[PDB]
């Protein structure tokens, strides 16, 4: 809304959160706490918008005000 | 087939494709670096998925775990970074 710009975020395991769509704040930093609370970290997850479209973790979240993001855990395959 | 020559099939943006060697110890990023560059892409501007149906994998994944699989590379949504 005009007063309170937010982004709705759907999380693993049927969970969800709302974060403020603050200018200059990455998606990564916007969601760090919500992820931590659930034992997740951005580096082990992918984020996407709707309208199944992947977005970078370093995106400025204010560009996505009004949108829904989805966070999925990355496939469990060993790193090099 | 793969016994002698383990490979991963990779689908790329704009209906393109490539095959890469699935060699132990090599990242997805590095396996695909050259194919992406030929198309003016960079892994950091893209996402990669395995077919299982599209499940996101990390760029630093060891590609040898994916022998026989099909990967898909998509360009990230065009949304400014905070540094822009």
């Amino acid at each position: 809304h005009m007063q309170k710009p937010i982004v709705r975020v759907f999380l693993p395991n049927k969970q969800r959160t709302v974060v403020p769509a603050r200018c200059g704040v990455t998606v990564r930093d916007s969601l760090k706490k919500a992820l931590m609370m659930r034992g997740l970290i951005p580096e082990c997850c992918a984020v996407y918008r709707i309208q199944k479209k992947p977005i970078g973790w370093d995106t400025d979240i204010s560009w996505l005000t009004g949108e829904e993001l989805h966070v999925e855990v990355l496939e469990n395959v060993p790193l090099t």
